[PDB]
């Protein structure tokens, strides 16, 4: 059978086989792979001309509807971007995980294995140049584009991942297609992009299945809302993708398709659904059990989504699936669509409950109106919102590659600006180091602004990070976890030395604060070790920028906000999992192994760098000295633990023999001597010859995450 | 909540995990890290000094028994190495996975959790220069000197894991101390070393906890000799280990017992089994009393008690089966353990009545009784063994307290007494190799048949020895013994030829010739395909004869299922591909390099009875990437083949002409999604040379996997 796991025998176990990821890059690509470099070689044009010419090549084991496989193509784009959610950066089209388990497997992507199936060719004529990841995107792109609409722009650069993303919770369920996070519709639990497990966004149908087209509206606009996409971007996204192709559901699908990709035999090599006689039978395609095309001319841009929803009254049906789907009440669209298959036939056009929500809802009709009035700001809006839906997750600007890429940035991509000045060198630095050091500002307090300005930083999505100083401007400058007083203080003295550093020059040299916050952080990093009697040198990378408000969607900014903070032993009074559980889902987010997370925290807690300046698990008597003593002190059995009465997250570590209070600890920093595998790690660094080792691997991971933002050698 | 893995999703999905985990050493410690180098610094004197001093250094929060550690420290080191399986070879005390979950969880270790515990400061002073996989069986060693018996030896380099094994199948069973493994004793399921889920070997009470001796002792049997164990070895193991200590039950361990280690609180520190109402109230198997009347002295005490009085079957206070002496001579002949001024009654277990009642334990027994001499040398013989089985060949075996003597466990190699060949002799035999009437097909599967036995779990096979041309692996249907006689004779004249035409004293040994052959015609498959590749070769391997070779103990590395060569036994239980995966783990590899390896070896074609299964290429013996490029084209539908139990068919989607033949081993390439995505890379039109040079690498890294002597 199988060789079971842990995890089953104890299913609290923490799993820090996400922080494992991190560890080694699965895949046969070398360690000197360049992706950005490789596609720099790519001829774009030609690939878009093989797509161009794919789109109306049918392949008679997946016949295209219409003689077009261009709906099929854009369907399987939203879906690979779609399961995008702010609140972790998470899902999205970055690594084409729509290609692996669970995802290649969810009810809502069936065949689109079959979509992705007829890429191959091109994928592998073009081998390295292009990823899976980037060509899902652009076939999307070329099938808009050949169908009448000319894309707002395209982004190459996704590198492609060699296995899911094991860090990310799709939900609570047991069973696809069910929900347990909802009671009400746009009461969602919070954290997820979807209301039910293995759907996009919702379920088309209705919410629990009910054909409620208000009561629709509102899991589809908090579900989009946690998709980065507003109202007027929401409609304008399901109008244009409906605009073209069709839904598939000759008949039901729960007892006329076979297993999906993960579960069916060996011999379909990848592929899922199999039709029960019959998956080359385009007339009797099967995918959601839905069926029929939204308008007269599926494969062609025009308003006819718009006209037909708006200039019509529907009801609410049993498809041919079984399934709930609107039809129209006059006969003056009965057959008006010809056959996707069969040429002597034709079709009645048909509407979805979520399609119907669009209408009902009071808010998304006027947006609906609108466009109809004005079918040039609908275009306007769909071209910006696909790209911005297709771009969201691919961080900064730098980021993206190619010829088709649009000279316009948009604030969604967090820009930065240029740098109208030269920057500092060696000499410079250095006195920068002295003059910060020699300030009224302490070696903690620079530890840990520099920290708060790093740590937004998730590598999920790419934001976040300290290069644009956006810890001084909202919403970051006002967290809770920042201390706003404090930092307001510790900033002011920056800013400062930032002044008298650019008056004192007479070559067009400054500096910006984004760097001085870094560089502060660095020298009282060097500082704790010298102190200790170790010589480092951080290497530091000057040329960071300071970002404005202008160009920065504060709002957006909330979702980088933390629950908990490892490293300064910050645990909010409110979050439902157990703050260990916390601390390793945001290390993943700074690409943390449990080695580098477990050096970081104990180097951290011997320099002392708390919320509030507390002493929770700062086992050390000479704070501000980078020791290995938090781990020495952690294992030693002289002292023992237990939860803080009248404590809500405090533990007290007692002297074994008199009781006498000796230190004080949050699970943050006992989670190091309970859990195995980070005891095995703590055991470690807490040996006798171990303390130069702890200091090295220490600065090496600060170093790590002060320059997780800085794409500058991509 | 947590992410629900995929596995929850498709219990029956590809175990690959198994294959990340030889992508990556979890921990902190650097690349460039060599345990022995550093083991070599350690001053093993010093840190017996202090194991002894621990000995008796009571801690409060841990009482010792009699004052001394020592017997709970055997156990430790007992269940450290009790868990090796000679099937796989994994289990065992090589990476001190005992500090893991589930081993460090299960029940048969209650309470080790503070044994170890106690080491921290030891372990903790001599830092990276002795690891705890070492500092564990160390400490047995240490405790059994300590108390009067004098070990055979002992041996370091064990370097510590920072994870648990995920390959291991431990067994089918869904909760710990429950078995759905054997409907009789002495039949359990193949593949297992115990007899119940989370215990070493057998349960102490009786079989299905009846307190049948009889019975008892076929498990015992049969799961000993699971772990390389005879009669003799396993009466002495068990009488030598009982010689000492106690088993401890002062209550029920199923209501006076808190949560495991991994269930237990955070504050617990990673301790685990709280008693909730400890010393003289300890609780751990919950089965209670001392066997010998002084538990910290080598004697003939229990060979003693169990032979010359009769016992009787009683539930004791722990609630658990355990065994009182009939007469009074024997009551309170015992100190309290934790009161010298109190007495105590020995008792016996199930399993101890077991080497009584079964006749032949009890004829082993009984000359162990009349010949105390004959007891402890065989006793330190098995000990030695039982805690040195998974470090492989002599090399391996690190320090000053290694003996002299070498045991045929160890697959012993003789020494080269010889001058090895050199850049240009190597090039003459290549081409002398290259010349003779041997194919590349028929090189490529002789090599492999010779470095595929080796397993990175307890580190034997591999080429070294040439002990393919030896019983039993000359003999083995997937060997093809009458084809590789062939082989073997042909290399054996060009060895032959060579060694008389030499003067200087050089001379090469069939062990090398056998990988330098599988080399030649490698470079050549890739020459054939236009890609001129040098494989770097490491002369050294010598010739082990039959006197350096245990066969019976080789039988446990046949192979069910062979990849490389197509291979199917018909009679494996799991899918081929499950077996294949637990096969690459052996050997080290990542899921590209067996990627890489079955691929660029179907387009060479080196299968098993030269069938064309997974051959997708229209001309073999020629190193390409044809395998990728024809499994990947959709102009062929596959289908498994009728009235056929491994094999299946690729038809043209338009014709229906059959176009290819394959096994599961070849389409779960295909169909695995995380495999596919590596197909993909090598199927693609600018990755042929990337293929060709990923596929040697993976070549030379398994002909090299038994050279431990390099990096
Ligand atoms: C509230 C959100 C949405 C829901 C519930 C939804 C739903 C569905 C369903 C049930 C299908 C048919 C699957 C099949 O049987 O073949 C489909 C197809 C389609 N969706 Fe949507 N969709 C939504 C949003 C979007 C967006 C945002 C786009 C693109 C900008 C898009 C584009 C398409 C296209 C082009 C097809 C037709 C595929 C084809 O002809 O094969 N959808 N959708
Ligand atoms: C059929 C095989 C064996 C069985 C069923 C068995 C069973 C047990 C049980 C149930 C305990 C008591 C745990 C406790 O309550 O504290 C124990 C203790 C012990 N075992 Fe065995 N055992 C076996 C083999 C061995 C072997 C091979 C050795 C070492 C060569 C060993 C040495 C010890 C020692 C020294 C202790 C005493 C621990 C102490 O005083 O804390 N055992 N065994
Ligand atoms: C939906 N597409
Ligand atoms: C048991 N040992």
């Amino acid at each position: 059978k199988r060789p079971k796991s842990n995890q089953d025998w104890w299913p609290s176990k923490l799993n820090l086989e996400i922080l494992d990821q991190n560890a080694r890059d699965v895949g046969p690509v070398e360690d000197d792979f360049d992706y950005a470099e490789e596609f720099q070689k790519l001829d774009l044009e030609a690939v878009k001309s093989d797509l161009e010419e794919l789109m109306t090549s049918s392949q008679d084991w997946w016949p295209a509807d219409y003689g077009h496989y261009g709906p099929l193509f854009i369907r399987m784009a939203w879906h690979s971007a779609g399961t995008y959610r702010t609140a972790d950066g998470r899902g999205g089209a970055a690594g084409g995980r729509q290609r692996f388990a669970p995802i290649n497997s969810w009810p809502d992507n069936a065949n689109l294995d079959k979509a992705r199936r007829l890429l191959l060719p091109i994928k592998q004529k073009y081998g390295q140049k292009i990823s899976w990841a980037d060509l899902m995107i652009l076939a999307g792109n070329v099938a808009i584009e050949s169908m009448g609409f000319k894309t707002f722009g395209y982004a190459g650069g996704r590198e492609d991942a060699f296995e899911e993303d094991k860090a990310v919770n799709w939900g609570p369920e047991d069973e696809f297609e069910t929900q347990e996070r909802f009671d009400e519709p746009g009461e969602i639990q919070e954290g997820l992009g979807a209301s039910v497990m293995g759907l996009i966004y919702v379920n088309p149908e209705g919410p629990d299945g009910n054909p409620d087209p208000e009561a629709s509206a509102k899991n589809i606009r908090q579900t989009f809302d946690r998709m980065a996409m507003n109202d007027k971007e929401t409609a304008a996204l399901i109008a244009g993708g409906h605009t073209f192709g069709k839904v598939h559901g000759a008949d039901d699908p729960e007892e006329n398709l076979g297993p999906e990709p993960e579960a069916a035999p060996i011999e379909q090599q990848g592929l899922g659904w199999q039709n029960k006689n019959g998956n080359s039978k385009g007339g009797e395609m099967i995918t959601s059990g839905i069926e029929g095309p939204w308008t007269q001319s599926p494969t062609e841009w025009d308003m006819g989504y718009i006209n037909n929803l708006l200039d019509y009254e529907w009801e609410p049906e049993k498809g041919p699936g079984g399934a709930w789907q609107w039809a129209p009440k006059s006969e003056e669209l009965k057959n008006s669509v010809p056959d996707a298959h069969d040429p002597d036939e034709k079709q009645t056009p048909m509407m979805l409950t979520t399609d119907i929500a669009l209408k009902r809802d009071p808010d998304y009709r006027e947006v609906m109106e609108t466009f109809q009035e004005n079918p040039m700001e609908f275009g306007m809006n769909f071209a910006k919102a696909w790209y911005k839906l297709t771009h969201l997750d691919m961080g900064p600007p730098e980021r993206f590659l190619g010829p088709e890429v649009p000279d316009e940035e948009m604030i969604w991509q967090d820009p930065l600006p240029d740098a109208d000045y030269d920057l500092i060198g060696d000499e410079e630095i250095a006195e920068l180091k002295e003059e910060i050091l020699d300030s009224d500002l302490s070696v903690s307090q620079l530890v840990k602004t520099a920290w708060a300005s790093a740590s937004t930083y998730r590598d999920s999505d790419k934001r976040g990070g300290a290069n644009g100083a956006r810890l001084r401007l909202e919403p970051q400058k006002n967290w809770e976890v920042n201390e706003p007083e404090q930092l307001e203080t510790v900033l002011g003295t920056l800013e400062n030395i930032q002044t008298e550093f650019n008056d004192s020059r007479s070559d067009g040299t400054q500096v910006s604060l984004a760097d001085l916050i870094v560089l502060g952080g660095n020298a009282a990093v060097e500082q704790a070790a010298a102190n200790a009697g170790y010589d480092v040198e951080i290497p530091f990378e000057p040329g960071r920028v300071d970002a404005g408000p202008e160009h920065t969607d504060a709002p957006s900014f909330d979702a980088l906000k933390p629950k908990v903070d490892g490293v300064r032993n910050y645990i909010q009074d409110d979050i439902t999992r157990p703050a260990e559980e916390v601390l390793v889902d945001n290390a993943d987010l700074l690409n943390l192994t449990a080695s580098e997370l477990t050096a970081l925290i104990g180097g951290m807690r011997s320099i002392g760098a708390n919320y509030q300046d507390t002493d929770l698990g700062v086992f050390t008597d000479e704070p501000e000295t980078l020791t290995n003593d938090f781990f020495v002190n952690l294992l030693d059995m002289g002292t023992e633990w237990e939860p803080a009465a009248d404590s809500e997250h405090r533990y007290k570590g007692l002297d074994r023999d008199t009781g006498e209070v000796k230190w004080e600890a949050t699970r943050i920093d006992l989670i190091f001597g309970s859990n195995d595998r980070l005891r095995a790690i703590s055991e470690v660094y807490g040996s006798a010859d171990a303390e130069k080792k702890l200091v090295h691997d220490f600065v090496d991971t600060w170093s790590k995450v002060m320059k997780l933002d800085r794409f500058d050698l991509e």
